[PDB]
């Protein structure tokens, strides 16, 4: 028995023999006529989005894209960006998302490092990529009519689903490889607690280069909710966003605390508020943890798929990172990879089926940061990711972070 290893709830049913394409295809075939995406006054249904992304995927297959390949993604916020992401997904390949403000040289170095077979962009933005050697396709040319149907090879759970390169890093590139298994499990695990529903209308304001975009997009895809895609102009105007959320009857908001703290008024019809990025300050909890709001705080590194722990915020309750997500787990070690007794301070480590494959093409660093778990109780717990954060375990079984080890 041990009180120095904290586990999320035990839900083995969240580990299915599935890939992202299966989740989306299920939703699209089950709710073909429900609105999936909204961009300004433009709407697209799940069935329409599915068929268009399928045509794009068949075009990708004709150009040589196959399961396991990596395809870049660089488009403006809107419907075409999400459709291109889905097109890459349905072809069986993994996508490399680039923020809208990524410089071309950074795109080049990231595509080279990932050995990407190509990337998708727009006709307008195509001109800005003279220095990129890799093949570049436009969303327009991938949407032309096909003369005959192309069969798409299926990807498998062990294959990559996407690779995250830290947007805004000028240092040597470090690609984090997330597998289909990682992300499918994460989606089911976190939604078992958040509870995004088909009736929800979800704000989509994060760039696809950031983890929380998944919580906006794919959680929605999981249950068939509708996405309202914010334009670039809106993302920098908190008052205007606060009003837009009311006018459009948005019910789910994923955001970071600093953005929420800049809202002048309450947005009463927000069912769910998921705050990632940083721990929520007490004043903001007192301001927004109202009876008609379910206010959450998610913590977790990119290397363990989007999020690793989740806390329900409530007025008067001190803020913590909460407990691990279902089937996730956390423990604490010292400088020499030894399990610490409850109460002692050390490096926080995370395990579970959502621990990433590692860093792309950097096996030394991967082996230094992804280590064997001598205390695993199942095959899904055999890999610890070392967060680099100091932490200790409360006398109440709660993890408390204490800054960085450096
Ligand atoms: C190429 As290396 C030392 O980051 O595994």
């Amino acid at each position: 028995n041990t009180k120095n290893v904290i586990r999320g709830k035990y839900h083995p049913e969240f580990l299915q023999n599935e890939v992202l394409a299966d989740i989306f295809a299920h939703t699209a075939q089950t709710l073909p006529d429900k609105t999936a995406l909204i961009e300004a006054d433009k709407t697209l249904s799940y069935g329409e989005l599915y068929q268009q992304a399928l045509i794009m995927a068949q075009h990708l297959a004709l150009k040589g894209v196959k399961p396991g390949h990596i395809v870049g993604l660089w488009l403006p916020r809107g419907i075409e960006l999400l459709k291109a992401q889905l097109a890459i997904c349905l072809s069986g390949a993994a996508w490399l998302p680039f923020d809208m403000d990524t410089p071309a040289d950074r795109i080049a170095v990231c595509l080279e490092d990932a050995e990407a077979v190509g990337m998708i962009t727009t006709d307008e933005w195509y001109e800005h990529l003279a220095e990129v050697p890799q093949t570049k396709w436009t969303n327009t040319e991938l949407q032309k009519p096909l003369s005959e149907s192309v069969s798409l090879a299926k990807t498998t759970p062990d294959q990559p689903a996407y690779i995250i390169y830290t947007s805004g890093s000028t240092g040597k590139p470090k690609g984090i490889v997330i597998t289909q298994k990682n992300i499918c499990h994460f989606l089911r695990s976190e939604n078992s607690i958040l509870g995004i529903q088909e009736q929800d209308k979800v704000y989509q304001g994060f760039s696809v280069a950031f983890d929380m975009s998944f919580e906006e997009i794919w959680l929605s895809y999981l249950v068939g909710a509708t996405l309202w895609i914010a334009p670039k102009s809106l993302v920098s105007d908190p008052e205007r966003l606060c009003q837009t959320l009311k006018q459009e009857q948005i019910t789910v908001l994923h955001a970071v605390p600093t953005l929420l703290a800049l809202f002048p008024e309450d947005v009463p019809n927000l069912r769910i508020i998921n705050l990632g990025g940083e721990m929520c300050p007490d004043s903001l909890v007192d301001r927004w943890a109202l009876p008609h709001h379910q206010m959450f705080n998610t913590y977790g590194p990119t290397e363990t798929t989007v999020s690793a722990s989740l806390e329900l915020l409530e007025r008067g309750k001190p803020v913590t990172i909460g407990k691990p997500l279902p089937n996730y787990g956390m423990l604490v070690i010292n400088s020499e990879r030894e399990l610490l007794e409850q109460g002692e301070t050390g490096e926080l480590c995370i395990f579970g089926p959502s621990v990433a494959q590692g860093y792309l093409g950097r096996p030394d660093l991967t082996a230094d940061k992804f280590i064997e778990n001598p205390w695993a109780m199942s095959v899904e717990e055999e890999l610890l990711y070392r967060t680099g954060d100091l932490a200790k375990i409360d006398e109440f079984g709660q993890v408390h972070c204490l800054g960085r080890a450096d």
